[PDB]
DNA sequence: ATGATGACGCT
DNA sequence: AGCGTCAT
């Protein structure tokens, strides 16, 4: 009752760019706008692997991981943009720079946690308090929320999608207690107003559209963001959680999409996130461990405490290349040449990073994969990163991997290498 | 033969 | 430290 925390103390938003890499290419090439189109890498193998898909192309069934030759059978007029290739490998610089454009806009409104190249969490609790003091009990107009969905509404006693959206919004705003500055529903609503303003600023200053979720924590904000895409935002209130979770497959919740969520399903014999409420904390901790059990117990009630971390920059800068099947590297010279290619791209990104962000990496992680392993990485070893020099980093990487070579012959590499990865880590201010 | 990333938990 | 999970 009066002491049972409800997880309603924060306003958290997740902003996610719609078909991000596609929008980057469509901004650059107007011929691609408003068309079925996809972003591919490496044109030689089956037209390239698709890594991003516009919503027009999704209507034909085009998905990520499709080969472009196969996608073209689903969508013969599919337009494609290729990822840049430099030093024999895909180069994602254009998308990292576009990401920076968005992240810097988002940071004008609140401190962000960069979750990915195209997603950031925002803690809006303080901005909402300030905006509420500026409103002075004044009601919130539906015109301030022109692209907001209220999850779970409309409800109770028009057949077009926007009509539904407005009906639900009207019901929400009619119900709102705007005199209570500490109503969590009011705080979420003001949050949504700010997120409308943030999304409009992103679109105005970059051309990119995004979606967003507004709730009381990161998991609900992420789930909310995906409920109405593209170019929309969804408010998921605490009160909407029981109905929303009652038919929500467990794998949809962030961190349950893999083996842990599969084990929750198998071990407990359930399907939906709401079904977790019937277990005690101790039961869940017995099955999934102390941290996971506590987290599931709170999460299935809509409660989560993972804070929005103040981090706008990536913590690592990595360069990786696969060498599949027949192309696996079998000669020592092949391994040195590719390590140098990776090291040169890494040097260039690190130098840029040190000029922009006043920091230097201090550790070099080298990871390889050998032909035969099912694991994505077969061996990871670190050394000191003391100079931003590609020839030195590639030499050191080779030094810490060269004893993996099973071969008796010096010039050969066995087993051949199917993946090389160089990662700069452990940044220090400078 | 998806591939190229990136964060964080466990021991 | 090195390995694994989960994600974009
Ligand atoms: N397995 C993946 C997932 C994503 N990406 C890249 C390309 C995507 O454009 C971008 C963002 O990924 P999302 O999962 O957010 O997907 P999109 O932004 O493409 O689409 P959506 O509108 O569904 O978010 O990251 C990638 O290279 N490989
Ligand atoms: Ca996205
Ligand atoms: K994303």
């Amino acid at each position: 009752g009066p002491h049972m925390a409800t997880g309603q103390d924060r306003v958290v938003a997740l902003v996610d760019m719609d078909c991000f890499f596609v929008q980057v290419e469509q901004r650059q090439n107007p011929h691609l706008r408003n068309k079925p189109c996809a972003v591919v890498q490496y044109k030689s193998w089956k037209g390239g692997g698709i890594i991003a898909v516009s919503y027009e192309a999704r209507a034909f069934g085009v998905t990520r991981s499709m080969w472009a030759d196969d996608a073209k059978k689903l969508c013969p007029d599919l337009l494609l943009a290729q990822v840049r290739e430099s030093r024999g490998k895909a180069n994602l610089t254009k998308y990292r720079e576009a990401s920076v454009e968005v992240m810097e806009i988002m940071s004008r409104f609140a401190v962000i946690e960069r979750a990915s190249i195209d997603e950031a969490y925002v803690d809006l609790t303080s901005a909402v308090q300030e905006r509420l003091q500026k409103l002075q009990g004044q009601p919130i107009s539906a015109d301030l929320l022109p692209s907001t969905y209220i999850e779970g509404l409309p409800q109770g006693p028009t057949v077009q999608k926007e009509g539904m959206r407005k009906q639900g919004l009207f019901q929400w705003l009619d119900s709102l207690q705007i005199d209570n500055l500490t109503s969590p529903d009011l705080q979420l609503t003001v949050g949504a107003v700010i997120v409308e303003e943030m999304r409009a600023a992103i679109e105005r200053e970059t051309g990119f559209q995004c979606s967003a979720g507004i709730s009381h924590n990161k998991v609900l904000a992420k789930l909310a963001c995906g409920l109405n895409k593209p170019n929309r935002q969804t408010l998921v209130s605490h009160g909407s959680v029981p109905q929303l979770f009652s038919q929500m497959p467990i794998r949809k919740i962030r961190s349950l999409g893999g083996k842990l969520g599969a084990s929750v399903i198998e071990i407990l014999g359930i399907e939906y996130m709401g079904e977790l409420t019937q277990f005690t904390e101790s039961q869940l901790q017995s099955h999934f461990g102390e941290k996971n059990g506590s987290w599931l117990y709170a999460m299935c009630r809509g409660i989560e405490h993972d804070p929005v971390k103040p981090r706008q920059l990536p913590k690592t800068i990595g360069c990786s290349k696969n060498f599949p099947g027949k192309t696996a590297l079998a000669t020592r010279e092949q391994v040195q040449w590719w390590l140098l290619q990776l090291a040169q791209e890494l040097e260039e990104r690190l130098t840029k990073d040190r000029n922009d962000n006043d920091r230097v990496a201090t550790q070099l992680v080298v990871s390889i994969r050998v032909q035969g392993d099912k694991r994505l990485s077969s061996l990871r070893r670190c050394c000191a990163l003391t100079r931003y020099d590609a020839h030195k980093m590639s030499h050191d990487a080779f030094t810490v991997i060269k004893n993996c070579n099973t071969s008796g012959i010096q010039t050969e590499w066995s087993p051949p290498l199917t993946m090389l990865f160089l990662c700069a880590t452990k940044f220090s201010a400078s």
